[PDB]
């Protein structure tokens, strides 16, 4: 292990472009953590020439400060020396980690894909409420507490607005999650909240299935399946209503897309 002020630095529990994780021990409350570790170097290294790198994970940052819900992590403490190459930031530890990887040989039940998909309405909800667009909603960015719920993680691409909802230009997410709206090779404008309900679709289709309904290892052909191809379930089977619900989701148009509200009162999330 190493030290770094108050907590035992253990195992790592994740790694990325951004650095690695490492679960923490705080020595002062006896309680385990989640330390996202960035090296300022290794950050430094609609295609708009985004802010800078460090500079996105400070905005990352300051969505996250205004996040407090039982479906949303949460950021409890920044370490950020102005003489240091390193940023570290510390979360609340979210027991049993993410829900699945998709692809898996091993998919959800309908009635536990319901609990979670539940848990994942839930904090939507309280993000668009809070003027937060996720960007990034997929299987692997929903984490399982002790509790057993799910709680959203990974603000990374994220976007605050103002108003009624926000006006994007920028191409970001995971591909296999991204609305077709946002994947014109013409400079185009789109709404945002639309764009997490199309990824909550894909996260609710890879629950049930293992695998996500548009695929393809060259991202390219992908995003022309995801803006062209029809929605199409496997022979294996699940209930209509469940069926019917991906299908609203998975509209190609934003402006027909079901909504959140429309969504909290679909038949299949009532039963
Ligand atoms: C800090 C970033 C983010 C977050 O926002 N929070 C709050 C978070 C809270 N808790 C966790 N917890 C765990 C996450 C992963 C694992 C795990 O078992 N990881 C494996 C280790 C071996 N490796 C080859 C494959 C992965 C265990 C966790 O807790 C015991 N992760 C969190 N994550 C990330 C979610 C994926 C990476 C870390």
């Amino acid at each position: 292990s190493m030290q770094l002020n108050q907590y035992t630095l253990k195992d790592e529990i994740g790694k990325g472009s951004y650095g690695v994780v490492k679960l923490a021990y705080n020595e002062n409350d006896n309680t385990y953590y989640a330390m996202k570790v960035l090296s300022k170097k290794k950050l430094i290294r609609g295609c708009i020439q985004p802010r800078g790198p460090i500079e996105q994970v400070y905005q990352e940052i300051a969505i996250l400060k205004k996040l407090d819900h039982p479906n949303v992590v949460k950021l409890v403490e920044v370490l950020d020396d102005p003489n240091e190459d390193h940023l570290y930031m510390v979360f609340e530890l979210v027991n049993q980690g993410p829900v699945m990887e998709v692809p898996t040989l091993k998919p959800l039940s309908e009635d536990q894909a319901r609990f979670y998909f539940q848990d994942l309405i839930k904090g939507i909800e309280y993000l668009h409420y809070q003027k937060i667009i996720h960007r990034d909603i997929k299987p692997s960015n929903l984490l399982v507490g002790e509790d057993g719920h799910i709680k959203i993680a990974d603000f990374g691409v994220s976007n605050e607005f103002k108003g009624s909802d926000a006006l994007l230009s920028n191409t970001v997410g995971t591909p296999a999650f991204m609305a077709p709206e946002s994947l014109s090779e013409t400079r185009k404008i789109f709404s945002g909240k639309a764009l997490d309900v199309w990824a909550m679709g894909v996260t609710l289709y890879c629950f049930v299935f293992g695998q996500c309904p548009f695929m393809d290892e060259r991202i390219m052909c992908l995003h022309s399946k995801i803006k062209s191809q029809a929605l199409e379930f496997p022979d294996q089977d699940i209930a209509e209503d469940l069926k019917d619900l991906i299908t609203r989701m998975l509209d190609k148009n934003p402006e027909s897309r079901i909504v959140v509200p429309e969504i909290k009162l679909h038949p299949w999330v009532t039963r």
